[PDB]
C-alpha cells in the first residue's frame, strides 16, 4: 500500500500528462523526468543504469571497509587491493617514480631522454602479456565461433586511445578533441619527465599522427557486423606470410608459455588486409617512435593508478570526451567481491523468482516462435529447439559461492598493502596469465563476461546462454512486493531481449551448440532478411536534432527490443490468465496493462550530453533510450489497444515490423 503509493508517486513524477501518449510516448513517460532530473557533476549521460551503479559502489564501500576480517582470501584481497589504492597519503608520496620507474625496465623512451634499442618485439611481449595492453593489435583467447567447445587465439584491431577511430577521422573539421588529447598527451608527457614543451609537443604529436594511421587502417563497425563474413582462421604459417613484421611463432610462444605453440597454431583474424596492413606499418616506420608509441599505451593503461596530478589530467580530458577506486575493485576484482555482493543485496528467493519469470518468458517467446508467419514449419522446430537449448545464469556464477573455488581461481593475485600501482600491475599480469590458461581448456557457461554486482545483461552466441547479473535483478527492474505488470515491464523485457539475440542478425547465425554453421536452409534466410529490412526503414526514420538515427546500425538490439517487449507482455498475459487480475495503483489513472508499457518505458528514462547524442548515434549499436521506447511500443498493436492510439498516430504506424 504505502510501497504502492511511494511507486505511484515515482511513477507520476516521472511523467508528463501535457504530452498526449499515442503522440509521444516516451515524453509521456519520461518528459517529468528528463525535465526534473540534469546530467549531474561526475557523469554525461544520466538514466536508470546511472544511478542503480552509484547505489551499487556505495553499498560496496561498507562491505570492503570491514573489521571481522570474517572472508575469504579472493574477498580478503578485494579488502587490501581497496585500502591500498584508498591510501593516497601514499600515492602522494610516490609521484610518478612507479611508472616513472616500470618504463625504465622496460628501457625508456626519447621523452626521457635519448633512446636508441633493438628491443621492439621483447617490449611488445612485454605490454601486451604482462601489462595487458594492446598496441597495433589486439590478442586473446576465447571460443572458436566455428568449435564453441574449444578456445583459440584470436588477433583483432586495437591501440586506439580514444574510444572510437571517427574522432581521429571527423573530429580533424568538426571540433578538436585531437587539440584536448594532444594537449593531455603533453602534460603527462611533462609529469614523466619531459621537460621543455618544445620537445615533448613534436614527440607526442608523431604518435597522434600514427594513432590516426591505426584509424585509417582500422575498420569502421558497419563492416564489423556480420561474423560468418569476418571470421577468418589462419595457422601460424599462414599468420607468418600475411603479417611477416611480427616473428610470430616465437611471440605467440612467449605470450601463450606455457603452451607451445607450433606452425599448425589456429589462428582467428577478423581481418587479413588490416593485419597486412600493420606489418608494413611496422616494418616502414622507425623504432623510437615505435618504442615511443607502446610506451604510450602502457601510460594509458597505467596513468590512473598515480597521484592527483594525473587524475586532474584524466577528470579534465572526460570533460572534453573518492569512489574512484570502488569501481577499479570491483572493475579487476570484481568476481572477489561476488560472495560480498550477494549475501547483502540478494535474496535467495530472487533466484528462484527470476528463475520462474525467465521460464514465463522463454515459454511466450517460444509460443511467438510456433505462430510466425514469416518462417515455415521446419524452420520454427529448429528454433524452438535452439530456444529449449537456451541456458541461463541468475545472480552470480556457481564457483563464486564455493570458497575453495573462488580462491582456486584468485590464488595467484597476490595483492599489497599501500602499493597501488604494483598491486594493478600484478593484477595486469594475472588477468592475461587468466585468458593465457584457457588456451587448451574447454569454456564453460559457468564462467561470465560481467560479474556480478554490474547492471547489465547479456546474451553468449557461442554458449548459447543468457546471463543476468544481480545488479540488475533490481528496481525499477525487479522488486518482488512490486506489481507484475511492472516485474513483466522491467525484468520481464530485460529477459525476452536477451533471448531474443539468440536470434537476432548475429545470434540466428549460430545454432543451438553455439557454432557457426548454416542451420537454416537459405530461403528461410533470406525471409529473416525481408522481415528485417521493416526495422531497418523504421529506425531510420528517426533523427535527433536534426541528424538521422542509423536503421541497418541499430537493427541488432532493435531486433531483441522488440521481441522482448513482446515476450514479456505476452508472458504478463499469461500470468493474468492462470491467476487473475491483480489490483490497480491509485493516483494512477490507469489499468495493469497499461502499467506495463508505461513502466516500461520508464526504465528508459533518460538525458545526455548533446555532444553524446551526435556521437552514440554513429557508435552505439543500442537506439538512443526514446526511440527503443517508442520503436519497440509503435510496432505493438497492444500498446495501441490499450491507450487507444487512432489509425495513425505517430504512436500506431500502418507499417509495423516484427521479426521475433
Ligand atoms: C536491456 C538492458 C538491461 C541490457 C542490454 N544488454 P545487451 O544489449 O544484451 O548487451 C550489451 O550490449 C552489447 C552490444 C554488448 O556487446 C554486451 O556485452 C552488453 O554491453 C543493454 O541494452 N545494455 C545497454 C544499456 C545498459 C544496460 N546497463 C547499462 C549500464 C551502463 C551503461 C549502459 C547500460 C548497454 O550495455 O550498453
Ligand atoms: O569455473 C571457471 C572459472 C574461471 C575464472 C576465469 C575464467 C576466464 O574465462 C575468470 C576469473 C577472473 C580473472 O580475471
Ligand atoms: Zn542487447
Amino acid at each position: 500500500s504505502e510501497a504502492c503509493v511511494s511507486v505511484t508517486s515515482s511513477i507520476l513524477s516521472s511523467m508528463d500528462p501535457t504530452v498526449d501518449p499515442c503522440h509521444d510516448f516516451f515524453s509521456y513517460a519520461c518528459g517529468g523526468w528528463i525535465k526534473a532530473n540534469p546530467v549531474p557533476d561526475g557523469h554525461s549521460r544520466w538514466g536508470t543504469f546511472s544511478n542503480l551503479w552509484e547505489h551499487n559502489q556505495a553499498i560496496i564501500k561498507h562491505l570492503l571497509e570491514n573489521s571481522t576480517a570474517s572472508v575469504s582470501e579472493a574477498e580478503r584481497k578485494a579488502q587490501v587491493y581497496y585500502r591500498a589504492c584508498m591510501n593516497e597519503t601514499r600515492i602522494e608520496e610516490l609521484r610518478a617514480k612507479p611508472l616513472m620507474e616500470l618504463i625504465e625496465r622496460l628501457g625508456g623512451w626519447n621523452i626521457t631522454g635519448p633512446w636508441a634499442k633493438d628491443n621492439f618485439q621483447d617490449t611488445l611481449q612485454v605490454v601486451t602479456a604482462h601489462y595487458r595492453t594492446s598496441p597495433f593489435f589486439s590478442v586473446y583467447v576465447s571460443a572458436d565461433s566455428k568449435n564453441s567447445n574449444s578456445n583459440v587465439i584470436q588477433v583483432d584491431q586495437s591501440g586506439l586511445g580514444l574510444p572510437s577511430r571517427d574522432y581521429y577521422l571527423n573530429k580533424t573539421e568538426n571540433e578538436k578533441v585531437l587539440t584536448g588529447y594532444l594537449n593531455y598527451m603533453v602534460q603527462l608527457g611533462k609529469l614523466l619527465g619531459g621537460g621543455d614543451e618544445e620537445a615533448i609537443r613534436p614527440q607526442m604529436q608523431q604518435i597522434l599522427d600514427f594513432e590516426t594511421a591505426l584509424a585509417n587502417i582500422t575498420i569502421p563497425q558497419e563492416k564489423r557486423r556480420d561474423e560468418e563474413l569476418i571470421y577468418h582462421k589462419v595457422t601460424a604459417a599462414e599468420l607468418q606470410t600475411l603479417a611477416p613484421a611480427i616473428n610470430w611463432l616465437p611471440f605467440l610462444n612467449t605470450i601463450f608459455y606455457p603452451v607451445e605453440i607450433n606452425e599448425s597454431e589456429p589462428i582467428v583474424v577478423y581481418d587479413k588486409e588490416y593485419l597486412e596492413q600493420i606489418s608494413t606499418l611496422i616494418n616502414t616506420t622507425d623504432r623510437c617512435l615505435l618504442n615511443n608509441y607502446m610506451i604510450w599505451n602502457l601510460v594509458r593503461k597505467t596513468s590512473s593508478f598515480l597521484d592527483q596530478r594525473f587524475q586532474d589530467a584524466d577528470e579534465k580530458f572526460m570533460e572534453v570526451m573518492w569512489k574512484f577506486c570502488v569501481s577499479d575493485t570491483e572493475n579487476n576484482l570484481g568476481f572477489a567481491l561476488g560472495p560480498m555482493f550477494v549475501k547483502a543485496t540478494f535474496a535467495e528467493d530472487s533466484k528462484s523468482i527470476a528463475t520462474e519469470i525467465i521460464l514465463e518468458i522463454k515459454k511466450a517467446f517460444e509460443e511467438s516462435l510456433s505462430t510466425l508467419k514469416w518462417m515455415d514449419e521446419e524452420t520454427r522446430k529448429s528454433a524452438k529447439e535452439k530456444a529449449d537449448a537456451i541456458y541461463n545464469m541468475i545472480g552470480y556464477p556457481n564457483f563464486i559461492m564455493d570458497p575453495k573455488e573462488l580462491d582456486k581461481v584468485f590464488n595467484d593475485y597476490t595483492a599489497v598493502p599501500d602499493l597501488y600501482f604494483e598491486n594493478a600491475m600484478r593484477f595486469f599480469n594475472f588477468s592475461w596469465r587468466v585468458t593465457a590458461d584457457q588456451l587448451r581448456k574447454a569454456p564453460n557457461r559457468d564462467q561470465w563476461s560481467m560479474t556480478p554486482p554490474m547492471v547489465n545483461a547479456y546474451y553468449s552466441p557461442t554458449k548459447n546462454e543468457i546471463v543476468f547479473p544481480a545488479g540488475i535483478l533490481q528496481a525499477p527492474f525487479y522488486t518482488r512486493s512490486s506489481p507484475k505488470a511492472l516485474n513483466f515491464g522491467g525484468i520481464g523485457v530485460v529477459v525476452g531481449h536477451e533471448l531474443t539475440h539468440a536470434f537476432d542478425d548475429q545470434g540466428r547465425e549460430y545454432d543451438k551448440d553455439g557454432n557457426l554453421r548454416p542451420w537454416w536452409k537459405n530461403s528461410s534466410v533470406e525471409a529473416f532478411k525481408r522481415q528485417t529490412e521493416c526495422m531497418v526503414e523504421q529506425y531510420s526514420n528517426y533523427s535527433v536534432n536534426g541528424e538521422p538515427v542509423n536503421g541497418r546500425h541499430t537493427l541488432g538490439e532493435n531486433i531483441a527490443d522488440n521481441g522482448g517487449l513482446k515476450a514479456a507482455y505476452r508472458a504478463y498475459q499469461n500470468w493474468v490468465k492462470k491467476n487473475g487480475a491483480e489490483h490497480s495503483l491509485p493516483t494512477l489513472g490507469l489499468t495493469n496493462n497499461q502499467l506495463f508499457f508505461l513502466g516500461f518505458a520508464q526504465v528508459w528514462c533518460s538525458v545526455r550530453t548533446p555532444e553524446s547524442s551526435h556521437e552514440g548515434l554513429i557508435t552505439d549499436p543500442h537506439s538512443p533510450s526514446r526511440f527503443r521506447v517508442i520503436g519497440s511500443l509503435s510496432n505493438s498493436k497492444e500498446f495501441s489497444e490499450h491507450f487507444r492510439c487512432p489509425p495513425g498516430s505517430p504512436m500506431n504506424p500502418p507499417h509495423k515490423c516484427e521479426v521475433w
